[PDB]
């Protein structure tokens, strides 16, 4: 009955938008184990761009989130079928290509962002007044 | 057997220092219920100073923290003996006076901060490079 959900990301400067997203993945089914994958510093900088917190800092914060059952840190940048079987992962949960193959196999669960909850956006707030 | 712990604060721009603190309060005893009190905007601004997030924003974040069992939002600024009996609170957990009476009654559990984990401190980081 227990469903294993895998949600990877940078999770830099974790904000309410991340937490709602993680909560959404966690609650995709009645009984889940949510695994969170945290990208490596070298690969984030190389593909997304600057990261503020290190791997260790990004990972320690996640362990304080109610919805997070297990963490893979660091995780691979691109999910592979081998990665799924390795970790017994039934569904990948990520915002919405790179995931065509996941959707084709029925294993893609879309989760949404919440705009404007960003740490960035809040410094703007204190700055904007 | 279950012990009720009460941890109040502003919890503005929640960072790893808050979460470790909350985790510490939660784990003060084997079986706890941790109640978190979130101060009101008007009273924080009036006593501590500027707050960045509103009550609602500060409170929504806390509900995503593993250690948080119940939230009182907003909470009173000064804890009273009546407040303890009202909510069946056995221990107040806060950093370390205002709490003499709590320590005198055996109901004060000290929890510690973690310096330099602040949101502030991280903007300094991105700014400092």
């Amino acid at each position: 009955k227990n469903v294993v959900i895998y949600a990877d990301g940078v999770y830099d400067m974790l904000h309410l938008g991340h937490m709602k997203q993680l909560e959404q993945a966690k609650k995709l089914f009645e009984n889940t184990t949510l695994i969170v994958g945290v990208t490596s510093d070298n690969e984030t900088k190389l593909f997304k761009g600057q990261v503020v917190q290190t791997l260790e800092e990004r990972t320690e914060t996640l362990k304080h989130i109610r919805w997070v059952d297990e963490i893979i840190s660091p995780c691979p940048w691109v999910v592979t079928p081998e990665f799924l079987e390795k970790y017994k992962i039934d569904y990948v949960a990520h915002d919405d290509d790179i995931y065509a193959w996941l959707k084709r196999a029925g294993k893609f669960k879309a989760t949404q962002r919440t705009e404007g909850v960003s740490t960035t956006d809040l410094i703007v707030r204190i700055l904007k007044n």
